[PDB]
C-alpha cells in the first residue's frame, strides 16, 4: 500500500526536476529539505556549507535578506547547490495571475525562476497561477523547473477547506510536467490517476515536544509513515548550539531509515 | 440606500489611512486610482507626474521593475506622492504568515511598509495575516497603513467561493483600524455592523468593449453606481499614444460625476 522507491520513481515520473530531485536523494540517501531562515547571506551560505551533504533540497526566502544580490547571494548559493547537489526551493508562496506574478517569478530584483528549481503557489487565485509561472519559467530558463501546491494549510483560521483542497489538487492534475507535488502533513493520493506527487512536509522533529524553535511537532518516523517523501526541518538543525553537520546527519539517518522501513511495508 | 459622502466617510473613519484617503478624494474631486504597470523607472516616474493631479492613489509593482532601489525609485515616488497630495498602494497579495510577512513586507529589498500606504492580503492564510502585517507596520514606521483584504477573486477557475469570501470577509472584520476594505466588483456589505468598507474595483472603462489593454470591461458609471468607490485604470490611461494628462482627466470627471449622482439617489 506504501509508495515507490524514489529510486523508481525517478525513473518514471514525468517532471524532470522531480526525477532529478528523487535521483539526489537516491544517490545521496537524504530526503531532508533544510529551511534555514537567516537574515545574512554571510550566514547563509556557511550554514548551506555545512548541511550541503546532508540535504536534498534548500528552501529558502532570499527575500527575508538583509543583503540580497545576484552576485553575492545567488551566484554562490548555485555554486554550493551544484557542489553539494542538491535543489533549490523559494518559499515565496505566489498567489496571483498573469503578466503579474509571470514577473514577480522571473524578474524584479530576486529573479527567482533563473536559479529556484522549485516554488509553490496557492490553489484560491485559480490554475492560471500553474500556466502562468510556468510560460515564465519557460521564457528565462532551459533548466527544468517545478511547483508545488498549497492545498491544505495548518495554520489557524485558514480558509483551506475540504472542497478548496480538492479544487487545488485539481489545478495540480493541470499538468503533471510542471506540478511536483505539494507542501502538506498527508498524503494527497492520486496514483489512482497516475498522478506520483512529492509530498514535502514541515514541522517535523526528532523532540516531538518542540525543542527546535523551527517550529516543530510531528516526529520524522510519524510523517515519513504518513507518505511524506521530504522532511523540511528548520530550526532544530542549527538552532542554539547545535553543530549543523551534527544535526543535518541525526535527521537525515532518521529520515532515511524511516524511508526504508517504509519500503518494508505490505500492509 | 447609497453611502455617505467621501467627506462624511473621511470624518467618520476608525482608520487614518481611509480617512486620509477620503479628504484626499474629497479634496481633489477623484476617486481614480492609476495602475502603471510599466518596466522603468523612469517611465514610471514620469506617468506619476502626469497623473499626479487627477489620482487618490497610485497602485504598483516595484517587483515588476526592470530597475528598482530604494533611492532612484521609491525617494522621488514619496515625493511625487506628497507634491501631489496621492497614496501609494503596493499590490504585493500577501499569502503568507508569521515572521516571513512580517519581513516581506516590512524589510527585504523593497522594505514596502517603509513607503507604501496601503496593501493587500489573501484570506486563506487566516487572521494571522492581519496581525503579522499591522505588527510588523507598527514597527518600521509612525504613518498610517491600511491593508485591502481579497474576498472575492474575478479570475477564471478561482477557488473563491461564498463560503470562501465570507470567510474572507469575516477576517477583515478583525480590525476595521488597519483593515480598510476590499478589491472587489460589488458592495461587501458591512454597514449594518457598523463596518465602512473602502470598495476599490479594477477593471473599468469608459469604452466597455476593452478599447484598454489595462484589461478593462464594465463602465466607471456602471461600477460607481453599483457601491464602487474607487475605480482602478491602468493601460486605458496611458497606452497607444494617449496622452496621460488627458485620458487622467478624462476617468476622473467620469468617475466624479458617477459618484455625485450616486449621491442623488434614494432608491
Amino acid at each position: 500500500m506504501h509508495k515507490a522507491t524514489y529510486k523508481e520513481r525517478a525513473a518514471t515520473h514525468p517532471s524532470p526536476v522531480a526525477a532529478k530531485l528523487f535521483n539526489i536523494m537516491h544517490e545521496k540517501q537524504t530526503n531532508l529539505c533544510a529551511s534555514l531562515d537567516v537574515r545574512t547571506t554571510k550566514e547563509l551560505l556557511e550554514l548551506v556549507e555545512a548541511l550541503g551533504p546532508k540535504i536534498c533540497l534548500l528552501k529558502t526566502h532570499v527575500d527575508i535578506l538583509t543583503d540580497f544580490s545576484m552576485e553575492g547571494t545567488v551566484k554562490p548559493l548555485k555554486a554550493l547547490s551544484a557542489k553539494y547537489n542538491f535543489l533549490l526551493f523559494e518559499d515565496r508562496k505566489f498567489a496571483d495571475i498573469g503578466n503579474t506574478v509571470k514577473l514577480q517569478y522571473s524578474a524584479g530584483v530576486y529573479r527567482i525562476a533563473e536559479w529556484a528549481d522549485i516554488t509553490n503557489a496557492h490553489g484560491v487565485v485559480g490554475p492560471g497561477i500553474v500556466s502562468g509561472l510556468k510560460q515564465a519559467a519557460e521564457e528565462v530558463t532551459k533548466e527544468p523547473r517545478g511547483l508545488l501546491m498549497l492545498a491544505e494549510l495548518s495554520c489557524k483560521g485558514s480558509l483551506s477547506t475540504g472542497e478548496y483542497t480538492k479544487g487545488t489538487v485539481d489545478i495540480a492534475k493541470s499538468d503533471k510536467d510542471f506540478v511536483i507535488g505539494f507542501i502538506a502533513q498527508r498524503d494527497m493520493g492520486g496514483r489512482d490517476e497516475g498522478y506520483d506527487w512529492l509530498i514535502m512536509t514541515p514541522g517535523v522533529g526528532l523532540d516531538d515536544k518542540g525543542d527546535a524553535l523551527g517550529q516543530q511537532y510531528r516526529t520524522v518516523d510519524d510523517v515519513v509513515s504518513t507518505g511524506s517523501d521530504i522532511i523540511i526541518v528548520g530550526r532544530g538543525l542549527f538552532a542554539k548550539g547545535r553543530d549543523a553537520k551534527v544535526e543535518g546527519e541525526r535527521y537525515r539517518k532518521a529520515g532515511w531509515e524511516a524511508y526504508l522501513r517504509r519500503c518494508g511495508q505490505q500492509d
